[PDB]
C-alpha cells in the first residue's frame, strides 16, 4: 500500500499548487445550499483533477468525492478501496483569502482508512500518515499533548454552517458549557481538517464538530490517532465514517470529559 | 520617528527570537487574575528586556507594559513619547504551542499612535506600520479586503479571558447576533495584536473585542489603518484606546454594521 500512498502525497502537493495559485485571483463565488453554503470553481476543477489522476492510475477503486457527490453521484461506502476527497477544505478562508486552506485525501480499505494525506497550502504544510506508521508534518513526526486536565486545555471548533436558528443555539450552548468548565480556551480556523491537525501536532488538546462528512475527517482523522490520540463520536461512542459527529482528543480522559458536557444536536 | 521606530523593529525581532526559542521547550505557568489568566517567565523576561533596551536610548519616554501594569504601575497615557508594550501576545498560545504568539510594540507622541511593530515569530511574519507611510508585512505593502457587504463578511473576535458568567452570556449572545446575519464566519486565532493584521491583509475584514487593554491593539491597529482600514469603538463612537473595546473594520460601512448589532459589555477602563 506503500505506493498510493506517494501517489497521493504527489496529487496533493499539486492539487494545493492549483489551490493556491487560485487564491491570489479574483473568483466566482457560487452557492449551493444556502447563502453562506459556498462553492468555486477551483473546488470543482481541482476535485476533476483529483479524480481523473487516481483512476487513470487505480482503476479498479471507489471514490467518494465531496463537490462530486454534489453534482448527483452518490455518497455509498463499501470495503472496496475508496479514495476520499475534499477538494478544498475551507472554501470561505480560500474566498476571504483567509490562510487556512487544505487538500484532504483519505484511502480507506474495508471501510477502514489505512491512510491520509493533508496538505495545508498556504502553509506550506504536509500532513501525511499510515495506519501504524506513524504521523508527520513536512517530514517531523507528531505526537500529541499530554494534558489529561480539561481545564488546562485548548479546544478547536467550528461556528458550522448551519444558521438554523435552533442548531444555533445548540452550537453556542455547548461552547459555552466547555468555556466555563473552564477550559484555558477555544479556536477555529476555519477547516475541519486543519484543526484536527493541529491536535495531532499538541498545539490544541482536542477538536470537536457535530455535523462533519466523510470527506472532512477522512484524511486528518488517521494523522490525529497515529500521533498518539483518538477519535471518538460526540456521544462517547465509536467512531464510523459516515457518523457526522467527531471529537478528535489527545486522549480518552479528555474525549470524555467534553462528551460529557455537550448536549448533541440532531 | 525612524529612529525610534527602525529600533522598535530590530527590538521585536530579538523579542520575538527570544519567544520561539522558549516555546520549544520547558515553562513555568503561573496566574494572573485567575486559573484562566496566565503567565510566564518569558512574559516578564521579555517586557524587561524590551523596556531595559528603549529606557537605555532613550530614558526621555514613559512606557505602558502589561505586566508592568501587574507589578503595580499606572496605565495612565500622556503626551509624553510612550511606549505600549505586549510582550507576549497571545499567552496561552504560547503555552499551548498553538502557533501564534505575537510581540507587539505601539509608539504614542501626544497621544496619538505614530507607529506599530506586531511580529509573530512562529510566522516568521513581521507587520510594520508608520502613520502616512503605509503598513508591510515584511516588506510587502498590505492593503484591507473592499468588501462592503456584512452578508458575505469573514469576522475575528476572541472569546476573552473572563468566565464572568454574564459576561460570557453577553460574549456568546453578540457573537450569534452576527453569525445570524449571517455572516460568512467567524474565526479566532488567539491574539487580538495577529487578528488585527489579519484584518489588515484583508484575508479578514472586521475583528471587534470588547475586554482588550491599549498594548493589545496600540501596536496592530496603525497597521490596519494605515492598511486602509478603519477603528471605532462598539457604539459607532471614535476609537478611544483605554476604553478596552475595539472594532477593526476594513471600512465605516462594515464597521458601523457591527457596531449597530452587539451589546455593550460593561468593563472598567485602563485609565480608572
Ligand atoms: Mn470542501
Ligand atoms: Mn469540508
Ligand atoms: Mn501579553
Ligand atoms: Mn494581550
Amino acid at each position: 500500500w506503500q505506493e498510493c500512498m506517494d501517489y497521493a502525497v504527489t496529487l496533493a502537493r499539486q492539487a494545493g499548487e492549483v489551490v493556491c495559485e487560485a487564491i491570489k485571483n479574483e473568483m466566482n463565488v457560487m452557492l449551493k445550499s444556502s447563502p453562506v453554503d459556498l462553492v468555486t470553481a477551483t473546488d470543482q476543477k481541482v476535485e476533476k483533477m483529483l479524480i481523473s489522476s487516481i483512476k487513470e492510475k487505480y482503476p479498479s477503486h471507489s471514490f467518494i468525492g465531496e463537490e462530486s457527490v454534489a453534482a448527483g453521484e452518490k455518497s455509498i461506502l463499501t470495503d472496496n478501496p475508496t479514495w476520499i476527497i475534499d477538494p478544498i477544505d475551507g472554501t470561505t478562508n480560500f474566498v476571504h483569502r483567509f490562510p487556512f486552506v487544505a487538500v484532504s485525501i483519505g484511502f480507506a480499505v474495508n471501510k477502514k482508512i489505512e491512510f491520509g494525506v493533508v496538505y495545508s497550502c498556504v502553509e506550506g504544510k504536509m500532513y501525511t500518515a499510515r495506519k501504524g506508521k506513524g504521523a508527520f508534518c513536512n517530514g517531523q513526526k507528531l505526537q500529541v499533548s499530554q494534558q489529561e486536565d480539561i481545564t488546562k486545555s485548548l479546544l478547536v471548533t467550528e461556528l458550522g454552517s448551519s444558521r438554523t436558528p435552533e442548531t444555533v443555539r445548540m452550537v453556542l450552548s455547548n461552547m459555552e458549557k466547555l468555556f466555563c468548565i473552564p477550559v484555558h480556551g477555544i479556536r477555529s480556523v476555519g477547516t475541519a481538517a486543519v484543526n484536527m491537525c493541529l491536535v495531532a501536532t499538541g498545539g490544541a488538546d482536542a477538536y470537536y464538530e457535530m455535523g462533519i462528512h466523510c470527506w472532512d475527517v477522512a484524511g486528518a482523522g488517521i494523522i490525529v490517532t497515529e500521533a498518539g490520540g483518538v477519535l471518538m463520536d460526540v456521544t462517547g461512542g465509536p467512531f464510523d465514517l459516515m457518523s457526522r459527529r467527531v471529537i478528535a482528543a489527545n486522549n480518552r480522559i479528555l474525549a470524555e470529559r467534553i462528551a460529557k458536557e455537550i448536549q448533541v444536536i440532531p
